[PDB]
């Protein structure tokens, strides 16, 4: 599923993603919208060969299992799979153990390059929430 940005902002907050860990929904967006385009699809191979799943694009090194990441943990206990339901469920409630891990939402480094301190409430801007 490709979402709409405000139709992300809506389902991030109807998951209690909105102000989770102090990050705002605006963050939030940011991140997919960098990381995945808002695509649930989202799939991208790292150099190491882990892969990174979904729309908030997260790795098989520690957070899904998708068998073929020698050494790696599935510390959400859920296959990477799931991470690219048209459902966001699983992406959030995975990223709220990220951020929960102790760097915020610097583990999502497109985050710290690409949205990190700029104006992220224009991401929400004008979304009826
Ligand atoms: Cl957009
Ligand atoms: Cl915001
Ligand atoms: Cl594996
Ligand atoms: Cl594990
Ligand atoms: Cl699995
Ligand atoms: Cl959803
Ligand atoms: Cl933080
Ligand atoms: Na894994």
């Amino acid at each position: 599923k490709v979402f709409g940005r405000c139709e992300l902002a809506a389902a991030m907050k109807r998951h209690g993603l909105d102000n989770y860990r102090g990050y705002s929904l605006g963050n939030w967006v940011c991140a997919a919208k960098f990381e995945s385009n808002f695509n649930t699809q989202a799939t991208n191979r790292n150099t190491d060969g882990s892969t990174d799943y979904g729309i908030l694009q997260i790795n098989s090194r520690w957070w899904c299992n998708d068998g073929r990441t020698p050494g790696s943990r599935n510390l959400c206990n859920i296959p990477c799979s799931a991470l690219l339901s048209s459902d966001i469920t699983a992406s959030v409630n995975c990223a709220k153990k990220i951020v929960s891990d102790g760097n915020g939402m610097n583990a999502w480094v497109a985050w710290r390059n690409r949205c990190k301190g700029t104006d992220v409430q224009a991401w929400i801007r004008g979304c009826r929430l």
